[PDB]
Order: structure tokens, then sequence, then C-alpha cells
């Protein structure tokens, strides 16, 4: 039998900025609550938060200065049960952002650890003498500069693989482990149905921290999620907590070669159950995580072959054209261009909700949101972009200008503008100033002038969950690209039980042909975007307009 999550569809919600209620211009608990019905009314069966915990957020969130409190900007203890006990109620799940790769500066294990070289927290996290007058090693950062940052009390480098306010916490200290299988049991104990795991191939660290090579020093991610115990790590997880309870566990794996991914997510492993994988989403980035690349359909399909085909007969793989770190769908695989953002947004969405794997859809993707239309430095305000700066225009890599141009297209900033409700002061989503600036195109993208309207991204949306909830091949079905090498449309069979399904998606803003493979007919029409007529019943092929996507049942 399949699990309820590899039927289900997920929702990401990021509550810094989705609704805000006491005008401080941040997201929060009670905003949240308020839009259960809008997202039950979508169809949404379970939603990711990213980090809700006590946090500086020097990184949103993923700076944890107490995992067993709440956030204060976002509300308290009360206000999260409260959204639990009103997730119930509608029979919704939640699934919670579980960062333990590494903690805030200001936990207090840190201050504690950082106090001297003899106390019981030392190991709580690596503390490491400098060599050759420098750093232990060669260790880069994602988040700029060096990855060790010397403290003046002991003397000594601690690491920290992202922010230098985000140490690095010790897998290798068996005490350590046991607090954070004790903190998971917390929030399980709550009741919480789903936890997805932050950069969790980058637990396990290195022995002895050589030296990275030139070769490894050119994409330093890889070596970071060779530890050689990290598996060894996450099965003990399941096996003290995972276990015990029925939670669906998902993994952020990055930096890790898709090779590698099955380990995460074999069932019969018992690590874990769902993989967040980059392949997809940064198939058209480049090495330094900011430049973009050119690519095709081809290479887009050809990844989610690839993606697909590691999930195997026991693995598991989530499916995303969008999150918190990434630019918008719509703006990033579509045409986010007025005349053709509602037609590829919608194309967009028959692609997710028909993917093999469970499909989660971020904060207003389901209105068509775009890019945001940066102008000022202020608006790429993000410790990501910071760290650029530092390694690319600091050393005269890059200028300024270079790295705006090509960060207003990665910015993680894009994900991050305002949820975008109504036509009020600031799309809705506060009373005050906003955190950070709400897209000018809310006039015409917002939740309010969708849900009204039949014929909008939303209902598209809302009609595509309906219906791959009533086919169970849409979710649980078998995959196949039917011409991995085309680049102009999109298309693939899901089958299940004898019942076959067709998915026929024009990527290009212009009309095009799709033939059917030999001996493949049309049966029914499920649902079409941007489509005048359906086609015949045993159509053998289809005349696509600009953008027009499909779901056909075949014979
Ligand atoms: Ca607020």
């Amino acid at each position: 039998g399949a699990p309820w999550w590899k039927s289900a569809v997920f929702y990401q919600v990021y509550p810094r900025s989705f609704k805000d209620t006491n005008g401080d211009g941040i997201g929060d608990f009670k905003g949240l609550t308020e839009k259960l019905d809008y997202l039950k009314g979508l169809g949404i069966d379970a939603i990711w938060i990213n980090p809700h915990y006590a946090s500086p957020n020097t990184d949103n969130g993923y700076d944890i200065s107490d995992y067993r409190e709440v956030m204060k900007e976002y509300g308290t203890m009360e206000d999260f049960d409260r959204l639990m006990a009103e997730l119930k109620k509608r029979g919704m799940r939640l699934m919670v952002d579980v960062v333990i790769n590494h903690s805030s500066d200001q936990h207090e294990w840190f201050k504690s650890s950082r106090a001297s070289k003899d106390n019981p927290y030392r190991d709580y996290y690596f503390w490491r003498d400098g060599k050759d007058g420098h750093e232990p090693n060669n260790y880069p950062s994602f988040f700029g500069g060096s990855a060790w940052e010397k403290d003046p009390v002991t003397g000594q480098y601690y690491l920290h693989y992202f922010g230098r306010q985000q140490p690095d916490l010790n897998w290798d200290t068996p005490k350590l482990r046991e607090e954070l299988y004790a903190m998971l049991r917390f929030w399980l104990d709550k009741g919480v149905s789903g936890m997805r795991f932050d950069t969790v191939a980058t637990y396990s660290k290195t022995p002895g921290f050589p030296d990275l090579t030139p070769e490894q020093m050119k994409n330093f991610a890889e070596a970071y999620t060779q530890g050689p115990n990290l598996h060894r790590y996450l099965q003990e997880m399941h096996e003290k907590v995972f276990d015990h309870y029925d939670a669906v566990t998902a993994g952020e794996i990055f930096g890790a070669p898709l090779n590698q991914v099955p380990l995460f997510i074999d069932s019969r492993r018992k690590e874990l159950d769902m993989a967040f994988t980059f392949d997809l989403i940064r198939y058209d980035r480049a090495l330094d995580r900011w430049h973009t690349i050119p690519r095709t359909l081809a290479d887009f399909r050809q990844t989610i072959d690839k993606v697909d085909a590691i999930a195997g007969e026991y693995g598991w793989n989530t499916f995303f054209l969008g999150n918190h770190d990434n630019p918008r769908a719509v703006s990033h695989f579509g045409d986010d261009r007025p005349q053709w953002r509602e037609a590829s947004a919608k194309a967009l969405a028959t692609v997710t909700l028909t993917q093999r794997g469970t499909p989660f859809i971020f904060q207003g993707d389901e209105l068509g949101m775009t890019n945001y239309p940066f102008k000022t430095l202020q608006d790429f305000d993000d410790i990501e972009v910071k760290g650029f700066f530092q390694d690319y225009v600091e050393t005269g890599k890059a200028t300024a200008e270079e790295l705006l141009t090509n960060v207003a297209l990665t910015s993680r900033n894009n994900a991050r503008t305002p949820f975008q409700w109504d036509d009020s002061a600031n799309a809705g989503f506060t009373t005050g100033k906003p955190w950070l600036k709400v897209n000018p195109n809310y006039t015409e993208i917002n939740a309010a002038r969708e849900i009204g309207d039949p014929k909008s991204v939303y209902s598209f949306y809302r009609n595509l969950i309906s219906i791959r909830h009533e086919t169970p091949a849409l979710s649980t079905g078998s995959y196949r690209d039917i011409d991995p090498s085309n680049a102009d449309v999109y298309a693939y069979t899901r089958s299940q039980d004898g019942e076959t399904y067709l998915v026929v998606v024009n990527f290009k803003a212009e009309p095009r042909s799709f033939t059917l493979p030999d001996g493949m007919h049309i049966a029914e029409t499920l649902i079409e975007s941007s489509s005048p007529a359906a086609p015949a019943a045993g159509a053998a092929s289809l005349e696509l307009q600009p953008w027009q996507s499909g779901i056909y049942k075949v014979k």
C-alpha cells in the first residue's frame, strides 16, 4: 500500500511573506491561520512551513537560537497550537522545517561552547586551531569568505558552512545527537505530520578537516556531502525518532550528486521518505549559484527523467518549480511577459500536478506571481547575495552592476515578496510597511481577482488539483517521456492499473503540432489550457496553441 504522502498535494508557506495581522510588515501565525480556508478551498492536503523557531533572522529562520520556542515575529506557542488545531479541523497536515546542520550563534549551546575550551558544550560544535597563521583549512562558506571564524576568547576557529552566525552542529558528538533527537520528539509529540530537513547531506564532516583539492574547491558543495558517517547518522535518527512516529520525512539534498540520492530515500534503508533535489530547479544555474546558463526544454525534461529514475521502486521524489530560494516559477520556466504570463503559468501548473512524486506548490505560484522588478540595492537585501558581494565584488571578480544584473534573475527575494491577496494597499498583505516591497503587478495579480474568475490561473490550479486527486495514475503512476530530445513540446504518459494518461505541454509561444506514439489515440480530454477546442475522440495527433497544456486519457 502507498502512504498518504505519495498522493498528497503540498503547499509551501513562507510565513514571513504570507500574511501579516499586526501591521509590523512581517507575516505571522495568525495570518496563516486566517488563510487556511483559502488553502483548503484550493485543494491543499498539507503545508510545509519554513522555520518558525526562535531566531535572530540573519537567514530568516535558518539561524535558530532556540528549537523549543517559536519565532517572536510569528507569534506565540499558543498561536502555533491554534494553527495546529485549525489545520486538524480541516483535515490538513503540517510539515515543519528542521534545521540541524547548524544553529544560531545566539543559541545557548553555542554561547556555552565558545566560552572556554573545557566546557561540556565545546564539542557541540567544531573548534579547530588555525594553521600557518590562517584558517584550519581552505573551506569556503556558501555565504561568503571562509567557513572558519576565529573566536578571540579561545583563539580557535569554529566551522560554519553557511552564515558566520550559523555555526555547524557537531554530529560526531553522541550527546549532541541525543539533544537533537529529543528536540525532534518535542515537535512530533505536538502532532506534527511532516519534517523537512534543511541541508541534510552536510551533517557529517570529514575527519581531520584536510584541505580541499583544487578540483574539489571548484565545487566544494559536493565535498561537504561526502561525510563518512552521513547515512549512519540518518539511520540512527530514524531508529531513535521516526520509527516511533507516523510522520513523513523530506530531505533538502544540497550539493550531493544525483546518484547518491537513493541512499537517502530508499524506503528499505530506513532514512528519509522524500527527496528535494537541486537538479531541476538549478538546471540553468552556473556553478557560482548566481549566473544563469541558457537551457532548453530538452535540458528540462532530461533532468526530470534522470531525477525520476533514481527514485526507482523503493524511493520517492518531491516535485516543485519554485521555493523560497529561487526565482518565480513562471519567470524561470515560463514566460512572465504580460501577454504570455497566464498561459505559461497554467502550462507549468499542468506539469507540476502531473509529475510522478509529491508536488509542492510555492505560495503565490497559483496566482502566477512573477519576479520582482529590482531597482535599489536594498531590494536585493539577503544574506546570500551579501556573500556574493564579499566573494565576487570585493575581490574584483565582478562589478556590482554585473552581480545585480544577474542576481535580479536569480535572487531569493524574487520568491519572498508579500503574497498578493487583493488590490488594496500592499496587496492586502499588511496594513503597515512590508519588510520587502510588494510587486507592483499586484493590481492585476492578486488572490481576490482570481478566486472569482473561473478562467484564472488559480481556478486552473484548483481544477488540476481536483483532477490529480481523482486520478491515481497522476500521482503514483509510472512515468515515461515520449521524446526526451524534443525541445518544443513536453509530452509524457502516466500509467497505473491498465489506465494510461497523456500529458502534452507546448513550451513555445508559437503554434506547434504533436503526433501521438504509434497505436496511441485520445480517449478523453480531462482538461486543457489556452485551447479553443478539445481533440476528437480517437485523434492520433494534436494541434497546439502557444503555451497550450492538456491532460488526456488514451486508449
Ligand atoms: Ca506580523
